[PDB]
């Protein structure tokens, strides 16, 4: 009865999920936090907020790696999954982790230093505690390999590109892989013969245009901070904008680094929360920001979704995934009413259905865009790319 | 016999012009050149470039006033047009110039203050040089002031809003609204029920959704730095792209403006030329990153084109405008075929007609969406306000 260990190893967390290799299904999961902390704990199933101070990331793992023991599960851990932030250039699948494996995601690290090297510390405590497990490398930046030079180059000098390798790459790949591959069945599509638009809507936001089973268009950037305004990030902003606010307040770039990836976004227009729930409710109450930032909010959503519909040579589905997407009755009929130029009629009876009624189609029959709710499952993705590595020979 | 003269008078040049009232045409057009430098100088026609080495704004203007003056046309001046470059969100509309405008154009002059403070210079100059002659001014910003909050504001702190005033403006404001007019009669379309996307594109390039006769959308941001790759402007750039060069080559926000606004675009990536002409040759000659420039100058355009179409109900038409729009044949077919997802279908012959052939039609009766290009008259739009103006009593 073999499980799969797939770990994501943040800045300052360490998501873990055992599932069983042959159904899928999560038997444990749990969440290391406050790493690289003097308050650093491990709430398993938030069960038991165990106190860890003052631990790095070998020992989270190790801690966690004890609690697998303490159900017999540590010695049916056939596979280990490992989330990556970035793959750069070098990554377009998964990939049995190896010492060449280790010194290209290494390479690619500066890319996206903080989590990169986070990645690195969980696949080298993994590696310690797990020696005869196979173990694999899945990236979110792989699935969106597929983008051509067009829809990756910025405008920038072309030296900017070729040195320095600034370019578009954008995430959630893993989501976006996943929930398009389940949205062929959903809607009785043709891989081979067809074009999705999926919006992963979480507290990070991205669009992905699927065409033909490829990634030929994505929303974010370089980094998390361009497309969508999100949670904490204002998706797309002028830099003249962003030069005009340095001269006018003092600010640097690295100042209004910050200001743009953790104060802007729901949480920056509102004035209360990054929490979609939260603002919700304010609207419901009258509050007048919590009602902007929402509706701002939901026409960057609109305007990428139809802008990403270019790339794409007929539209059969738009997919909403993530918290957001997957459980956001308003958000989701906002978005929809505002691309009735694509010719989408939404059925509210099935908007209202919760999360509860899995995946399911959202839109109405003369709709000319199928449109549903698929929830993500990044670490079911991860899984199964392990299960299938592990019938490789390396 | 009355005439308007209609005055751009940018960061380094007055452009001028000189329409009849009864019929609006060109009875003399000009270029003073080389603004605040040694060698400056004033090309009417193309015909004798005029050395007035070392002239300020009001010498150059006093040049062309003498120029209006040895050809009898300065007793029929009886209205001037001046096009600003920024309004803010004080100016809706085209108004008569008083103390009052003047005012409020200085006070608008921090979001633009190369170029409004040139504008400035040129109403001074004309003020004084033509006292008794009822002066206009047309602002690029008026026509996009419909935008709503969602449309206009960043994903930024609410602070930066209201304190600051950081939030999307537009430009090509004259060009947008004239050439919407001009296609509502071109596509027989009811102004009040009508969805239209325009594609000025010139050396700088923007799109406008024009709903009902009113802009609801528009490319360009705070500044002209936001939106479609131009020709030496970047277009959209992922800010935290932006931030991790500053690290990498210690450049500061300052340095990157100018690249961003001044070595980036078609320029930037094709490493040739700005000027779209050279860069098709340069294609057809073989030539692969001047292909690259173009192909991400059209897929920008495309996706741009498609995300301006979600803040219409319905889409109708969709314009080609400017140097580029008017002009290009490759271009307009590529972006249009870029569109296939919107239904578009072009007519190559119609496509292929040069610009002499004017307001015209480009797309098969299969088409969903009417496509276009209309030549953009921006000189003669100041003058039909500047007319419309000249009835009012002040
Ligand atoms: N610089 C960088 N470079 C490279 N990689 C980086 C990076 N920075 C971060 N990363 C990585 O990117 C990956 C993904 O990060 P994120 O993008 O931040 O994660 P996410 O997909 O948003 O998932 P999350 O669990 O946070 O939110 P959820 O869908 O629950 O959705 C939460 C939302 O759903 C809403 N919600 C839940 N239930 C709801 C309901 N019933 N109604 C309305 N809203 C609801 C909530 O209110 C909330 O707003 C991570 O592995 C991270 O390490
Ligand atoms: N920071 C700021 N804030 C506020 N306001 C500001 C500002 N900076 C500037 N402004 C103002 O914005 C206004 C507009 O500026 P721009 O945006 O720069 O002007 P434009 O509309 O591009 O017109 P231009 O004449 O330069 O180019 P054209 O259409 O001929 O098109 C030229 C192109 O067409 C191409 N072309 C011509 N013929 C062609 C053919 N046959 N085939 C292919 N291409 C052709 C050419 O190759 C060339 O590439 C100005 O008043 C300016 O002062």
């Amino acid at each position: 009865f073999p499980v799969v260990l797939v770990i994501n190893c943040g800045s300052s967390s360490i998501k873990f999920s055992v599932l069983d290799v042959a159904t899928c299904d999560v038997l444990m999961a749990g969440i290391a936090d406050g790493m690289n902390t003097e308050n650093a704990f491990l709430s398993i199933n938030g069960d038991k907020p165990i106190n860890l101070a003052h631990s790095n990331y070998e020992d989270a793992l190790k801690a966690i790696a004890f609690e697998l023991e303490k159900r017999d599960l540590t010695d049916s851990v056939a596979l280990i999954g490992h989330r990556i932030a970035h793959g750069g250039e070098l990554f377009t699948q998964s990939v049995i982790i190896t010492d060449e494996i280790i010194d290209n995601i290494r390479r690619v690290s500066p890319l996206a230093p903080l989590h990169n090297y986070a990645n690195l510390s969980g696949i080298d405590a993994a590696r310690h505690l797990f020696p005869a497990v196979r173990q694999v490398a899945v990236f979110d930046t792989s699935f969106h390999q597929t983008l051509a030079p067009e829809a990756y180059l910025y405008g920038l000098p072309w030296e900017y590109f070729s040195s320095l390798g600034v370019r578009r790459y954008g995430f959630h790949g893993t989501s976006h892989r996943y929930v398009s591959r389940r949205a062929y069945e959903l809607l009785d599509l043709d891989e081979k013969d067809s074009g999705l638009i999926v919006a992963h809507l979480g507290n990070g936001a991205s669009i992905c245009a699927v065409r033909n089973g490829q990634s030929v268009d994505t929303s974010m950037g370089m980094t998390p901070l361009e497309g969508l305004m999100m949670g904490t990030r204002s998706g797309d902003v002028d830099f003249g904008a962003m030069a005009w606010i340095a001269k006018e307040t003092g600010q640097t770039l690295s100042d209004l680094e910050r200001v743009v990836n953790k104060e802007s976004g729901l949480l920056g227009i509102s004035g209360l929360s990054s929490d979609l729930r939260v603002l919700e409710k304010a609207w419901h109450e009258g509050h007048e920001r919590a009602r902007l930032a929402i509706k701002t909010f939901v026409h960057r959503i609109a305007r990428h979704i139809a802008g990403h519909a270019a790339s794409l040579h007929r539209l059969d589905g738009i997919i909403f995934t993530g918290g957001i997407g997957e459980n956001s009755v308003l958000i989701r009929q906002l978005v929809i009413e505002h691309l009735g130029v694509l010719g989408l009629t939404l059925d509210v009876e099935m908007n209202k259905q919760p999360n509860s009624h899995g995946e399911r189609i959202i839109s109405a029959n003369p709709s000319q865009v199928i449109c549903a709710v698929i929830p993500t499952n990044e670490e079911k993705m991860i899984a199964l790319d392990a299960i299938h590595l592990g019938n490789v020979k390396a």
